[PDB]
């Protein structure tokens, strides 16, 4: 009765060090290909999609963009469930870097644990912050020295003469793209190399780390799921962005203090190499409360929509089951209004809380009238003066103002003119 068995959950809870996709991987894989067990991996970005390729090297493996392993992202794995025809079931499932809440990453592991659980798969769960306690500064076979000191949260003239004088490359964690440029514009005015990686640049930026050796890398918290920035030092002023919904809109308006499982995987990405003692350099403390954030009503909009009603009642993976806002089932739509759902998101580029409120609520999937039929309160700013306008396709002149007002569109790597190509009809 070993890992593979129907119903069987597994935390593989490993450091850097000790062998998890170049040893641990392929032996999980080989002992899946002997037994003939059809079997999923899912990777939280292509990033590290393309790492597996390299450790899954000469075996039987299909990666999604006669194979009975099937390799994807944590968000294809999602979005193919929204598809009616997309809903073959894997008896194993391998999930890496399970701890990221980022939305479809919470519902995958929701639906793997939900399946795992009616004995229908056995699920693998891969990260060095399970879901559950965290400590903020966990031994390793690492060395990190962590110390306490002020940090800049934006452009700074005079003082912290510790950044710039440190010989050695550091990755600097921000809490989103506005303080990163802020950072990146006062480090390239004192004469230090700089990559921005977030949610819009990891993906195609990641490989110029390796590549130019960057004095600083100044990252958002798309780098605590598996970027080995080969870093000296971190430094982390604990913050992030705090998307929440108020008053029936998603605002992006200041910060919360990260939890202990993000304060260790910003910290995790130093301590890499064995003789070397590396920096930890951080400002305040966690906060474990995340269950205001809008990502677990995110999270519950995408698991009601790939389960049914007939398949008994999904949750979220375990412990996180009691960040799920209400009763499993409540945002699940009608197929048509899921194909609506889908298409928001996947060609888009919505969110889920947006795409899940248009497709509930509007008359028909072509009416566009909701982006200028909202509250006075929820028009945008326009960069070169005055409010965002638009031209309808019979010509008419709109000001952006959506019924539905989800900050997200319009900053933290979205830009505005993709969202008026929606509204304008032009997608």
């Amino acid at each position: 009765h070993g890992w593979t068995s129907k119903g069987q959950i597994t935390v593989l809870d490993m450091h850097p060090g000790s062998g998890k996709t170049h040893r641990v991987l392929p032996e999980l894989i080989r002992q899946c290909i002997d037994r003939r067990l059809r079997t999923l991996v899912l990777a939280p970005t292509r990033v590290v999609l393309k790492e597996m390729e390299r450790a899954l090297n000469g075996k039987r493996v299909r990666f999604h963009s006669g194979a009975i392993v099937d390799v994807m992202c944590h968000a294809t794995y999602v979005n193919r469930r929204l598809l009616p025809q997309g809903r073959q079931n894997w008896e194993v499932a391998i999930m890496d870097e399970a701890h990221w809440t980022d939305p479809h990453s919470i519902a995958a592991r929701g639906h793997l644990y939900t399946l795992a659980k009616e004995n229908k798969c056995a699920l693998v769960l891969m990260t060095a912050t399970p879901p559950g306690k965290s400590e903020p500064f966990p031994e390793s076979n690492g060395a990190i020295t962590s110390e306490e000191r002020q940090i800049p949260n934006g452009e700074w003239r005079d003082g912290f003469d510790w950044i710039t004088e440190y010989e050695g490359r550091t990755a600097w964690f921000v809490p989103s793209i506005a303080k990163g440029g802020a950072i990146a514009r006062t480090l390239r005015q004192k004469g230090k190399s700089v990559i921005c990686l977030n949610s819009k640049t990891f993906e195609k930026d990641y490989s110029r780390v390796r590549d130019e050796k960057p004095d600083f890398v100044v990252t958002t918290d798309i780098s605590e799921m598996g970027a080995n920035l080969d870093v000296s030092r971190v430094i982390d002023g604990r913050t992030n962005i705090k998307p929440e919904e108020v008053d029936g809109k998603v605002e992006l308006t200041g910060t919360r203090r990260v939890t202990t499982a993000s304060a260790a995987q910003r910290r995790g990405r130093v301590g890499r190499q064995d003789g070397r003692t590396d920096e930890y350099i951080y400002s305040g403390q966690c906060d474990d409360d995340d269950s205001g954030l809008v990502q677990w009503k995110e999270a519950q909009i995408l698991l009601d929509n790939i389960t049914t009603l007939r398949g008994p009642v999904a949750t979220f993976y375990g412990p996180e089951q009691d960040k799920m806002p209400e009763v499993a089932g409540h945002f699940r739509l009608t197929e048509e209004k899921r194909k609506h759902f889908r298409h928001l998101l996947t060609h888009c580029d919505f969110t889920p809380w947006l795409a899940w409120h248009v497709a509930a609520n509007v008359s028909s999937v072509t009416d566009r009238s909701w982006t200028w039929e909202g509250p006075e309160a929820n028009a945008v700013d326009e960069a070169s003066g005055g409010l965002v306008t638009f031209r309808s396709p019979n010509g008419a002149e709109r000001t952006l103002r959506p019924v539905w007002k989800d900050a997200r569109m319009f900053k933290e790597g979205r830009d505005i003119k993709e969202f008026v190509a929606y509204a304008s009809g032009r997608r």
